[PDB]
C-alpha cells in the first residue's frame, strides 16, 4: 500500500560547483532510480530560461510549422472510454500541423482566459526541432553551459565544425503545453537516458515504472489492443497497483530538470501552463559499474 508509492530521488543544489561532480553523475545513473529530478540547477547555473519563452520562440521562428496534438482534457490519473464508463489504456490524440505564432497565440489566450477568481479539448505543440545553429544559437549556447554529463554536446563546447554545423535533426526537442497536455508512456529511445527541463509558469505532472516491470505494462497494452513500443496509451493507476508495480509520481517545477534513466517508463501531464526542452545524454546508466 505504501511501497507501491516509493518516493522520487531528489537533488537540491545551493552551489553550482555540486553540478559539476561525478558525484551528482553517479546519483543519477544509479539504475535504482528510474528517475532522479535535480532542483536549484538551473538557479545555480544562472541559466536564462526567457529564452526558451514562447514569446522568444515566436520572435526567432513564429512562421514555422509545427505538430500540434489534439486531446480531451481529463484529470491525470483518468483517462474514459467512448461510454465514459471505464477507464481504458489507449490514449487517443489527433495529429495536425499549426505555426509556433498560431500555437503561441492559443497558448497566452487560454492562460488568460483561466484568471477569474475561484468535456473540453487542448491542444499541444509537440517535437518542435531546436537544432539548428543557424536559427537557435543563443537557446543552444545556454544549453552549453551545462555538465558535461548532462549536456547536449557532450563533453564538447562547440556547435560548428569548419563551418558546418553539428548537431542532427531533433536533438533537442522543445514542447508548448496548456493544461492537460499529455506525453503518452514510453522509454526514451534506443536505451540512451534523456534530461527535462521545465521553463514554467506552471508545472508538469510526472509518472514513471522501474524498467524491471516493462514487461508486464506490455502485457497490459496487448490486453487493450495497443501496440507498446509505437502506439498511444496512458496507464490505468489501478491495473498497476493490483500487479504491485511501485509508481513514481511526482511534480516538476519551473527550473526542475529531471534525468531519466534508460528504460524507465513514463508518462507525463502539463498542469500548468508551459514550456519542456529535452534531448538525450547517451547510455550513460549504470556507467559507474564499469569501475568495480
Ligand atoms: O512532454 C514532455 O515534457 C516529455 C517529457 C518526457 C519525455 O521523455 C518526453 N518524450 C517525448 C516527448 C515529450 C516528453
Ligand atoms: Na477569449
Ligand atoms: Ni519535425
Ligand atoms: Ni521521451
Amino acid at each position: 500500500r505504501e511501497k507501491l508509492n516509493p518516493p522520487t530521488p531528489s537533488i537540491y543544489l545551493e552551489s553550482k560547483r555540486d553540478a559539476f561532480s561525478p558525484v551528482l553523475l553517479q546519483f543519477c545513473t544509479d539504475p535504482r532510480n528510474p528517475i532522479t529530478v535535480i532542483r536549484g540547477l538551473a538557479g545555480s547555473l544562472r541559466l536564462n530560461l526567457g529564452l526558451f519563452s514562447t514569446k522568444t520562440l515566436v520572435e526567432a521562428s513564429g512562421e514555422h510549422t509545427v505538430e500540434v496534438r489534439t486531446q480531451v482534457q481529463q484529470p491525470s490519473d483518468e483517462n474514459w472510454d467512448l461510454t465514459g464508463t471505464r477507464q481504458i489504456w489507449p490514449c487517443e490524440s489527433s495529429r495536425s500541423h499549426t505555426t509556433i505564432a498560431k500555437y503561441a497565440q492559443y497558448q497566452a489566450s487560454s492562460f488568460q482566459e483561466s484568471l477569474q477568481e475561484e468535456h473540453h479539448i487542448i491542444k499541444f505543440g509537440t517535437n518542435i526541432d531546436l537544432s539548428d545553429a543557424k536559427r537557435w544559437k543563443p537557446q543552444l549556447q545556454e544549453l552549453l553551459k551545462l555538465p558535461a554529463f548532462m549536456r547536449v554536446t557532450s563533453t564538447g563546447n562547440m556547435l560548428s565544425h569548419v563551418g558546418h554545423t553539428i548537431l542532427g535533426m531533433n536533438t533537442v526537442q522543445l514542447y508548448m503545453k496548456v493544461p492537460g497536455s499529455r506525453t503518452p508512456g514510453h522509454q526514451e529511445n534506443n536505451n540512451f537516458c534523456s534530461v527535462n527541463i521545465n521553463i514554467g509558469p506552471g508545472d508538469c505532472e510526472w509518472f514513471a515504472v522501474h524498467e524491471h516491470y516493462w514487461e508486464t505494462i506490455s502485457a497490459f497494452c496487448d490486453r487493450h489492443g495497443v501496440d507498446y513500443l509505437t502506439g498511444s496509451w496512458w496507464p490505468i493507476l489501478d491495473d498497476l497497483y493490483a500487479s504491485n508495480i511501485p509508481v513514481y509520481r511526482f511534480v516538476q517545477r519551473p527550473g526542475d530538470l529531471v534525468w531519466i534513466n534508460a528504460g524507465t517508463v513514463h508518462w507525463v501531464q502539463a498542469t500548468g501552463w508551459c514550456n519542456n526542452i529535452a534531448w538525450n545524454v547517451g547510455p550513460l546508466t549504470a556507467y559507474q559499474y564499469q569501475l568495480a
